[PDB]
């Protein structure tokens, strides 16, 4: 029964998930001046041309756009990664206000939201096995700032009315996640964790430097979602972000100067 409220939010999670206090937790603050340029980091290879979206689900914590990950259709390779990582889902974290919502921060700056494209290492066969491995997942994180609309986001925005409450899903086929990416694939990378329980330390984080712009109306629609199920008192789905965790014995690497 974890969540984002005063009595079950991030400061409480450690009681049920003691790895919350572990050595490689996420998110973190990205101190841009202390990140180390690593010229041997390769360009990211984002291969989403054959991506097959299936469904969108309100899980009571966020909404997930799910993909067919039973073949190498949408994969992430390159960068800091060895091998092939299949896209399973994407989701966002966002705030009640435009000045908060991201999980990662950049020189302590918070963005209005953060997109997470979640991928798992095919050598482990399935996501459940991958999350038990230190190199099991690769999450591509993209910041959202409020300004001009993101045309490639609007099909997601438009369906949210149909998944207002926890447990609701809708068909969501033929969505092209390439429409969510910024122009540049410059990134920061570090070893971390899932940012929600069970907080497993299985993630290679790849956080893009360049934010995408979304409109105020687009993020306002995110904020009309509900944490609660249908027929329960309304709890707006806002502030579903974990704050930055201690970096501990990690160095953030940059792909760019
Ligand atoms: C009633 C209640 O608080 N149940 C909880 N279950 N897990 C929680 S936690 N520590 O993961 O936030 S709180
Ligand atoms: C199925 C799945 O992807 N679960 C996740 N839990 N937390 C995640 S995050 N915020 O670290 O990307 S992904
Ligand atoms: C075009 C471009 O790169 N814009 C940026 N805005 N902020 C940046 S950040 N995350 O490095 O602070 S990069
Ligand atoms: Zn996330």
């Amino acid at each position: 029964h974890w969540g984002y409220g005063k009595h079950n939010g991030p400061e409480h999670w450690h009681k049920d998930f003691p790895i919350a206090k572990g050595e490689r937790q996420s998110p973190v603050d990205i101190d841009t001046h202390t990140a180390k340029y690593d010229p041997s980091l390769k360009p990211l290879s984002v291969s989403y041309d054959q991506a097959t979206s299936l469904r969108i689900l309100n899980n009571g914590h966020a909404f997930n756009v799910e993909f067919d990950d039973s073949q190498d259709k949408a994969v992430l390779k390159g960068g800091p990664l060895d091998g092939t990582y299949r896209l399973i889902q994407f989701h966002f974290h966002w705030g009640s206000l435009d000045g908060q919502g991201s999980e990662h921060t950049v020189d302590k700056k918070k963005y209005a939201a953060e997109l997470h494209l979640v991928h798992w290492n095919t050598k482990y066969g399935d996501f459940g096995k991958a999350v038990q491995q230190p190199d099991g997942l690769a999450v591509l994180g993209i910041f959202l700032k409020v300004g001009s609309a993101k045309p490639g986001l609007q099909k997601v925005v438009d369906v949210l009315d149909s998944i207002k409450t926890k447990g609701k899903s809708a068909d969501f086929t033929n969505f092209d996640p390439r429409g969510l990416l910024p122009e540049s694939l410059d990134y920061w990378t570090y070893p971390g964790s899932l940012t929600t329980p069970p907080l497993l330390e299985c993630v290679t984080w790849i956080v893009l430097k360049e934010p995408i712009s979304v409109s105020s109306e687009q993020v306002l629609k995110f904020r009309k979602l509900n944490f609660n199920g249908e027929g329960e008192p309304e709890e707006l789905m806002v502030d579903n972000w974990r704050p930055a965790q201690p970096l501990k014995n990690r160095q953030i690497k940059a792909s760019f100067k």
